[PDB]
């Protein structure tokens, strides 16, 4: 229960614009810990089935070969309700339907370029978590300050 | 008309994750001036009168006692809707429910583990200021700036 | 594309200089993707307010307003980007700060209307009015910006 | 019994009325000090004469106890290793034209008449200080969470 | 008084434009105590810049140096405060960005000499040079900050 | 060319447990070095050593290689202009104490023991850890967009 997992991933153009250290910010200072950390080039092969449900949007093209054209930081975050919380925290989407003090309503316009992907569901976290993590990659810690998070 | 007075504490698990200075900074950012300032470990006593509407809920016994095994901030602050703006910088009670920007919605994420408590209404911050505070220990003064934050 | 280079007017009000927000307030509209194309330091005649707030010359307030934006020193601004109007909206946040959600810049920084620190263009036009109002075309800086193609798409 | 040493930090008038409080308290607590003691109050001149009781010949000696008596200050008691030593480094020279960028008179004030912020000198100036400005009853005392990460 | 209101020029340089260092370097002077005077947005010429550096055209790099200023958009600045010549140059660090310590402007967001984001009057007396040179006396702003009394005895 | 030096920096296991991984990463960032390679681990008792290898010979390394691994750490390495020498000053001296406000010691933690975060002494002793933490598969190569506002 307090031990939900989420896949949350950078996208290149949050890489590329220095929004990989606060968009870790605002997950740690909200409470959740992080279990797995990889910086990595995915191949279109590896998004394709990340992105399999979208294989009949016309968009589908254009967003594997943009989130192939750099680096992504792959993350996987821990905490009760992370992965809706989570959605929350990354806000809508589409920026422009993202309030502000959201981290694509702080930081990123366009849907194309919207810097941060969260994990829709429990069951697409966990899909999306055995994608791009192998079990070894996740590290199983206690914060220092559950008691003070958590009753 | 400017002089409206509310009562903002700092619960135990807000001094122990060091969000004591970041709690009080978007107070004087907002355009509040600080009246009373203290740093106390409140009895179980003091706090049964605080929470004495929540005396018939299953949690008063658990929440007395959260409130008292760590040292509290107590605070008191000035200004047009300091107690409606307050509960709306503060967010929503249960963490979950508040939105990125506020206090919870930025920090914590359980319901008996939310840093900070507001008081919800005139009366409440009337009956919070007299009984965490003595006359005397509110300190008025004029903020330079109160022509800048008022007309 | 076209879209992208859609141009809106912010200002800095006279409180929002005095109480040394101008660079916390550029902060926000650079970090979230947007371009500076115009950016000036002014103390607005009471005569260039008026045409400013020419739709607001039947409120009560609107003597009060001029005043108070021609007592003390302003921040022109243009900036540039998809819906730049529109976002730039919901960022400053409701007119009234006691309307504006935490996040937005009034709902973070002010208290009362009549001090609420930034000015935005409500519409296109709105500004398409207000630029050409306090900015002359030579004031207007057009540049690529490096991450261009990694705000857009 | 190092990991116990105290001292006494307060927040001048004009530290408060430009709202620096709780940016000098975050750098306090993300450093690695736990907050022991806090207050607010307008500081009688006879608490002032006694604080710069070692200044009482100095020419600016009337012009700071009016001024510390202008206005309202944070009164702060804080623990840690060497935290009178290391409070003094984050705190900057005590002439702000003196202070170095990152710290807190260094990026903050600029005259030495208004430097926001006060740091005790020394181990046994501290003691003073916090006997002075803090009864017993006011400090609180208590285990930070993060203490064994912050300590060997 | 006259010390009280010294004035410096700061401007921040096409990559200070570039990735997003405008709001945050004018943060620092004003958190500082420091009073915005003056503001502008500008693509500055060949020529302007050749005087603004003419005490370096007998050196090897004066040359890309002017043709980088020329790159892009700067943000010209003019800050008046006690010691602010000096203050504002322990703020940007040093002209090094590898000697400039933690907590300075370059010491922060800089890594190359090149490439030094912002510069900063030397002296007085290159201020009092370089502020008549970027800037008209239409285009300061003289006003009293309503936190003076307070950095100031 | 000296644009491309890399260096090894990791955030020791007090450095995650306070929540101070996304801060760290901001300041070198903002600083213009560009992110090669990251990686998340809780490094085994035989992997520090290795790395701990010049101070088998001083009393703190067998305390200093289990608190090492009584946590998770982030083993990060950052390309650039001098990355080496400029991030040990980023961090700090080694000892916080004498660490400088504005710094990475200086600004977070107190004591030698919990210094949160490691920099590379030097060129060889970088390359020596980097080939030690990370395989040449997992270093990502990329061009910064911003590199012609970084370098000239
Ligand atoms: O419209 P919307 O309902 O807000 O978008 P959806 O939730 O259906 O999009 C799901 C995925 O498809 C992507 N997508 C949707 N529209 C897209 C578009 N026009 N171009 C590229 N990608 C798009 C989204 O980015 C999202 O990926 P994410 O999880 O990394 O954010
Ligand atoms: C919406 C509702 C159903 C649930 O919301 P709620 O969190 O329980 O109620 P509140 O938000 O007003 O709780 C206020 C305080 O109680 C605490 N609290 C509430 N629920 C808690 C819980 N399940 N566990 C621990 N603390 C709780 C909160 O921490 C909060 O702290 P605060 O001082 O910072 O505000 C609420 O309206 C409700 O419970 N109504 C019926 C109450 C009632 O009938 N009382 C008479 C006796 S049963
Ligand atoms: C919302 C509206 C209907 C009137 O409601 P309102 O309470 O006046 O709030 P507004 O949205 O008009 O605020 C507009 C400005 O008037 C000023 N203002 C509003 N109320 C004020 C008050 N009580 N005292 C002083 N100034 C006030 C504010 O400065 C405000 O923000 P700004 O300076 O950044 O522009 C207004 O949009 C309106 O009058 N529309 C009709 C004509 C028009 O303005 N069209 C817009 C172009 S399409
Ligand atoms: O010599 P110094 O710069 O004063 O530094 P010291 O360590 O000796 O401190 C002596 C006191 O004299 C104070 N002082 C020096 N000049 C002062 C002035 N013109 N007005 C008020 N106080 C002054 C200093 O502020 C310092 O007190 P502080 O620690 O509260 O800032
Ligand atoms: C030569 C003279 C200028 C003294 O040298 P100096 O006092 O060391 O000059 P500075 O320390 O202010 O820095 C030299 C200037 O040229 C720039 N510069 C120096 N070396 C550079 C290089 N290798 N590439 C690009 N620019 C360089 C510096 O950035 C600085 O300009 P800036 O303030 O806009 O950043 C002397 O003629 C004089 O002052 N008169
Ligand atoms: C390490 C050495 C330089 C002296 O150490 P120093 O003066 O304290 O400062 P350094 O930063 O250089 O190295 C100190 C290391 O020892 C650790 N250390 C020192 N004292 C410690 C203590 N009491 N408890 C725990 N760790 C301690 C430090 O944590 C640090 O490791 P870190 O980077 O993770 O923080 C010395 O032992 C030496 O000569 N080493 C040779 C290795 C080298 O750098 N070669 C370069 C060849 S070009």
């Amino acid at each position: 229960a307090n031990s939900e997992r989420t896949f949350i991933a950078i996208k290149p153009d949050g890489v590329q614009r220095g929004l990989v250290g606060e968009i870790i910010k605002r997950f740690e200072q909200k409470g959740f810990r992080l279990v797995g950390l990889k910086f990595l080039q995915a191949s279109e092969d590896l998004l394709k089935e990340h992105y399999t449900d979208l294989k009949d949007r016309p968009f589908f093209t254009g967003l594997v070969k943009y989130m192939h054209s750099g680096p992504v930081v792959a993350m996987v975050w821990e905490g009760l309700n992370v992965v809706k919380t989570g959605r929350v925290m990354l806000g809508e989407t589409n920026p422009a339907d993202s309030k502000p003090g959201t981290i694509r309503g702080d930081f990123c316009i366009q849907v194309g370029r919207n810097i941060i992907h969260g994990s829709d569901s429990v069951k697409s976290a966990e899909k999306e978590i055995s994608l791009w993590f192998q079990p070894e990659e996740l590290v199983e810690y206690k914060s220092c300050a559950q008691n003070w998070i958590y009753e």
